[PDB]
């Protein structure tokens, strides 16, 4: 039978099969923040593997870059509730959300600000809060490739062709914490 010290810090957790090994434990915080770790697994030992608990803050991913343009106020990462503006300099006209706010999921509202000098077949397809590209022309068959910098994950396309209509192929690529990847669907 697994312990039952694993209350967590500022949460509460549930239990798929009481204290029995192939129980499953479930943790839960309030919104806003996340269980570390999220969970744990009763083994035939009666021991528990996750595949002390506390609740820390979400934050929304920062930028890494920026192009001709600034954004307020400037920080390695965000917190919920937390406002960032985007300002493109002379010769630029921002595309985008101007003032973005971080949710609670660690994703900002709006979508991406991008500082675009209008001089593309396709428009600048900009870089997404979080992330890192390659390439620097836009034009009828180039190419733009994405990565998300440190532990952030990647959902869209890391490679995007500027295609015959003026439109980048696929989807754009989003970077998320990696412990939203714990977040269920449709919670109270």
């Amino acid at each position: 039978s697994c312990p039952q010290n694993v209350n967590i810090s500022g949460g509460t957790f549930t239990l798929s099969h009481g204290w029995a090994p192939g129980s499953l434990l479930t943790y839960s915080c309030p919104q806003g923040l996340y269980p570390s770790p999220a969970s744990r697994l009763c083994k035939s030992s009666g021991q528990w593997q996750t595949p002390k608990a506390v609740c820390k803050p979400v934050r929304c991913p920062a930028p890494v870059s920026f192009e001709n343009g600034i954004y307020t106020p400037r920080l390695g990462s965000y917190p919920v509730g937390g406002n960032v503006s985007f300002e493109c300099e002379d010769g630029f006209i921002l595309r985008g959300s101007p003032v973005r706010q971080c949710r609670p999921n660690g994703m900002w509202d709006g979508e991406t600000a991008v500082c675009d000098n209008g001089a593309g077949h396709c428009p600048n397809p900009g870089i997404s809060l979080g992330a890192v590209r390659t390439g620097f022309r836009f034009g009828h068959g180039d190419k733009v490739r994405y990565r998300c910098s440190s532990n952030l994950v990647l959902t869209g396309s890391s490679e995007r062709e500027c295609q015959g209509n003026g439109v980048w192929s696929g989807t754009e690529p989003i970077c998320r914490q990696p412990y939203s990847y714990d977040f269920p669907e449709d919670v109270a």
